[PDB]
């Protein structure tokens, strides 16, 4: 689809089997979700946003659709203001900027 | 034209005459840029992400370009580790996301 900017860039996400709500955030190089349980073995890593630095769990290859789209990446866990779908699975769905 | 999204989307911005790199940050409600010495008046404002807020002032009806794109609006000023691009004047370029 093409999505406006009028709204926050919102959709529905599939992961770990269960549904979310996810932003599509082009400013984010990795995707950064909510606390959440999920299967699978992780790795404790640090992420640093506008604010300073987070500590997440790192679940790598993990399955996820975006919008009706299938990526298969690396998902961070912790607590982030929102979740947020970042460059690295982006990509994976086909997006780009159009202006 | 189309960026895609393999690496961070890095813009050339004019604003206050200055040259300046931003990203084009879908995932920003507003506008957000290193420390300027801008003139006139502003307001002072708090905003939230990974890690925390940071305080920024506020800047309104601004004159950015983008690209060649010209907007006009708010722009927040604060020790932002990164010069973002938020819909606020995405909108104003016709920016949208396609997959
Ligand atoms: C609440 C939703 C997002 C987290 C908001 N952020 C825009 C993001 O695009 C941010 C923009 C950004 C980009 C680089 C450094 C700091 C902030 N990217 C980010 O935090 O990504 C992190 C996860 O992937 C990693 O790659 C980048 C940092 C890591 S933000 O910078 O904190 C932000 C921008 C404008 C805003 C605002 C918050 O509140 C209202 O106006």
């Amino acid at each position: 689809p093409q999505i406006t900017l009028w709204k926050r860039p919102l959709v529905t996400i599939k992961i770990g089997g269960q549904l979310k709500e996810a932003l599509l955030d082009t400013g984010a190089d990795d995707t950064v979700l909510e606390e959440m349980n999920l299967p699978g073995r992780w790795k404790p890593k640090m992420i640093g946003g506008i604010g300073g630095f987070i500590k997440v769990r790192q679940y790598d290859q993990i399955l996820i659709e975006i919008c009706g789209h299938k990526a298969i990446g690396t998902v961070l866990v912790g607590p982030t203001p929102v979740n947020v779908i970042g460059r690295n699975l982006l990509t994976q769905i086909g997006c780009t900027l159009n202006f």
